[PDB]
């Protein structure tokens, strides 16, 4: 008897599904119910893996199961082709980043189409298109108009490595979220921000419904970080002026033993005695003569001078000094601030420095704060010294303050969030460009609307578009040359271009109407499409991509575009898949393990020296090596740089997709980590060789038998088979629904231990019949080429067409 082969079959089957259009999505859902999934498209950077491929076959399960059941399944593709991602690999090799793009387009197509996925290729956008970015340029306008958008000049964070400036959100532990070994600097540039703090609330509120993992929802809470403050007022002595100061600690008002005031403060050379007014200009003169960053710097010594004037504590009702110092930037709140010594560092280290009073207001939980004082305690507590608040605890007490504040008009609540602006010109050539002008009469002029695209000028040298601090636009006159849209004289378009996440904050708007070319998308398309039905994707979006694309489907809807305001009513990151990876040589002695500086540095950790247990715990082992010594093998994420990715090109020739297919679905919970591994490959062949076996044993007579038969008249083995069926049945469909994968898998595998053990004692039945033929159903989201070669040896249609498997309640009863 032939056994089941892979190979011819899977190529066969592609070609079908293909031609047939079964994933082609309709124009508008008719009206049997629509769903919408989602898998978060790949930079065209490098080759896809079996890393990716987990991502995108968990998409095409979920796809195909729903469009079974009758939905009208949107699964689109595309590629988000622009950005430092696809530019950065080009530049690596010195190739071009239009020529690598649509190589590696090209690539990752086949590697799909390899694995059975299937797509609504008819909506494949490309992001570096003009037919893309032309509406990203249409986007950025509206922004512009709505006073979202706008240019400033501050602090940015820089990647000498990119070459660029980079978003809040892209430093990762201080690092470039492409160059990790990177520390990111910090330059003074006037550049362009979308004002997403202005959807700050609604960004952390919308939040609590989200059928989103907890995980995610925490850390773009910590991200937006919503903070209760003050704007509190201190009247000047003698003066008429109060001095409105900003603090987002009016738990410790009671403990403000003096003021501080921006060199720049218009009250610092007004407020200043006769006598201190020659060294106060002095000092202020010194200051402005600093760069932003030598003020914004850190180590520096402690200065200032006392103004010679005083002002009252609202809450003591004491006097305390007013004094300029250079630690205090105009720039953050009112450019004045309250010094709380005993509860702020640095307005410890100035207090101790110029003898200045420190007083505790603050107590620490446990044992108490020591007398002297020799550092601050900036943490949560409970209140002392400080009147009728003593003893409530320190975050409550901040809205005590806040309302007496008020209630007596000593001040106000004023509410902030650590979320800042986000930065989007970069100063790199791959990505669209900014559709506004710079003119020098009429300073910066939008382009009008009916101009777009602004194209971006076709560089052929790669020198030429290479990054070497400015934009690589700075040096083609033939591009930014131009008219003021305004006036008509002569102007410069602007040289920076977006960044890539601007692409992907609403790509998915763009799948349900991908060749609009009037609008970004017509509102009737999207609305009818909206909101994805389940989202895809890993976490390390949680604060990029996933912050942002809320923010973008939240503005478009305030145009009246868009009528949800959460773009993703459902989302599952998935967990990463890993590959055992060799670390290199090591040497035993006893329970240590001694790691030589190269094997320790790809680790990357800092033990130099681990014990056996150590080894263990971090999930590695030691295997002996043919060099004659030991070496350190650990799961890694599969990844390019860890050189350990699977590709699927190699892998299905030499193996199979439905083999691929059942290691990745099968090896663990999908949210969690997996390590692919052989004995997981044997142990898809082995499943699959197990079905192949069952059916050709039976075609025979399965051929001779009539599916048709009467539940109720079911008895014995028959009868119990007919309920084990139906038991599996619930059990892999409510499992799909959950994304479930791989206990629905180990379902199927128990009922075709059920199978075999029904014919130890019956035939070949009506009811068996009807259980392979509900078998190949339930098997076709997961392994579809065998269930369709297996399927046709009896039916006619696709499986496609053959729809999903109806539960029989009273079947599941007792
Ligand atoms: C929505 C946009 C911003 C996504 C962005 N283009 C992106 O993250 N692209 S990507 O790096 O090509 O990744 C695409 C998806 O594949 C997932 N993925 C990569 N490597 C994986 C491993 N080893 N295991 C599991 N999933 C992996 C990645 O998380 C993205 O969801
Ligand atoms: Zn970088
Ligand atoms: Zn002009």
């Amino acid at each position: 008897m032939e056994k089941y082969n892979p190979h011819a079959i899977e190529a066969k089957w592609q070609r079908f599904w293909e031609e047939k259009g079964f994933m082609k999505a309709k124009d508008l859902p008719g009206g049997r119910g629509k769903q919408y999934v989602l898998v978060m498209f790949p930079y065209p950077s490098g080759d896809l893996h079996m890393g990716h491929l987990k991502n995108y076959t968990m998409g095409d399960v979920l796809a195909r199961f729903r469009r079974m059941q009758g939905y009208e399944v949107l699964h689109p593709m595309g590629w988000d082709a622009f950005g430092l991602p696809a530019e950065n690999a080009a530049l690596k090799f010195g190739v071009h980043p239009k020529d690598w793009t649509y190589a590696n387009i090209r690539q990752a197509k086949e590697s799909l189409r390899l694995m059975g996925i299937l797509y609504d290729w008819d909506r494949e956008v490309t992001t570096c298109e003009p037919e893309y970015y032309r509406w990203n340029q249409w986007i950025f306008l509206k922004m512009w108009e709505k006073g979202l958008a706008y240019r400033a000049k501050g602090l940015v964070n820089w990647c000498p490595k990119c070459q660029t400036v980079l978003a809040n959100e892209q430093v990762v532990e201080g690092r470039c979220w492409r160059h990790e070994d990177t520390p990111v600097e910090k330059r003074e540039l006037e550049q362009w921000y979308l004002r997403i703090t202005a959807y700050a609330e609604r960004l952390l509120k919308d939040l609590e419904g989200l059928n989103w993992p907890e995980k995610v929802k925490a850390m773009q809470r910590a991200w937006i970080g919503r903070s209760e403050g003050a704007e509190i007022l201190f009247p000047v002595e003698g003066k008429e002026v109060r001095i409105p100061v900003f603090t987002t600690r009016p738990d410790t008002l009671f403990g403000a033993t003096f003021l501080v005031l921006a060199p720049e403060h218009p009250l610092t050379l007004e407020l200043a005695a006769p006598e201190k007014r020659e060294e106060v200009l002095a000092y202020v003169e010194a200051a402005k003569r600093k760069t932003e960053i030598e003020r914004q710097a850190e180590g520096r010594e402690k200065t200032g001078v006392f103004l010679g004037a005083y002002a009252l504590n609202p809450a003591t009702g004491e006097r305390i000094p007013i004094w300029t110092a250079d630690y205090v930037l105009f720039g953050y709140g009112t450019g004045a601030i309250m010094a709380v010594p005993a509860h702020d560092q640095r307005d410890y280290e100035f207090a101790r420095k110029f003898g200045l009073p420190i007083k505790k207001v603050i107590e620490r939980p446990g044992e108490p704060l020591p007398e002297p004082l020799e550092r601050a305690y900036e943490e949560p507590g409970i209140m002392v010294n400080s009147g009728p608040f003593d003893g409530t605890e320190s975050e409550e007490g901040k809205r005590k303050v806040i309302a007496w504040l008020e209630e007596k008009g000593l001040g106000k609540g004023r509410v902030t969030y650590r979320l800042r602006d986000w930065l989007i010109s970069r100063q790199r050539y791959w990505g669209t460009p900014i559709p506004m002008v710079h003119c020098e009469a009429c300073g910066v002029v939008p382009v009008p609307e009916e101009e777009l695209p602004v194209l971006l000028p076709d560089l052929k040298d790669v020198e030429d578009i290479r990054p070497k601090g400015k934009s690589p636009l700075e040096a083609h006159p033939e591009f930014y040359e131009t008219t003021c849209p305004k006036c008509g004289g002569p102007a410069k378009r602007d040289t920076d271009t977006m960044d890539t996440f601007f692409d992907s904050s609403w790509y998915y708007l763009r799948y349900t109407d991908p060749h609009n070319d009037r609008l970004p998308f017509d509102p009737e398309k999207a609305n009818a499409w909206m909101p994805v039905d389940q989202y895809i994707g890993g976490v390390e979006h949680a604060v990029l991509h996933l912050l942002y694309s809320r923010f973008f489907t939240k503005f478009l809807h305030d145009l009246g575009m868009v009528k949800v305001e959460e773009p993703f009513q459902g989302l599952f990151t998935q967990g990463m898949v890993l590959a055992w990876t060799d670390f290199g040589p090591v040497e035993v002695e006893g329970s240590v393990v001694r790691l030589p500086e190269p094997t320790r540095i790809r680790l990357e950790i800092p033990e130099s020296a681990l014990s056996l247990e150590d080894v263990r715990k971090m999930g590695a082992e030691l295997r002996p090596h043919e060099d004659g010594t030991l070496h350190l093998w650990k799961p890694a994420v599969m990844s390019k740089s860890k050189g350990n990715g699977v590709m699927v090109g190699p892998f299905v020739k030499e193996q199979g997709a439905d083999i691929a297919r059942i290691t990745i679905l099968f090896a663990a919970p999908p949210e969690n980590e997996m390590v692919w591994t052989e004995e997981g490959v044997q142990g898809a062949w082995r499943f699959l060789n197990r079905i192949y076996r069952r059916v050709a044993e039976d075609r025979e007579a399965l051929l001779e038998t009539s599916g048709v038969f009467q539940a109720e008249a079911l008895e014995g083995k028959d009868r119990e088979l007919y309920g084990k069926l139906h038991e599996t049945l619930k059990k892999v469909t409510e499992d799909l629904e959950a994304l479930r994968f791989n206990t629905a898998i180990a379902a199927l595998m128990e009922f075709l231990n059920a199978l075999y053990e029904y014919r130890k004692d019956r035939p070949v039945t009506p009811v068996y019949r009807t259980a392979i033929r509900y078998y190949l159903q339930m098997l076709f989201p997961f392994a579809p080429h065998l269930a369709e070669e297996l399927w046709h040896w009896f039916w006619p249609d696709s499986l496609f067409e053959a729809g999903w498997p109806e539960l029989d309640e009273k079947a599941l009863e007792k």
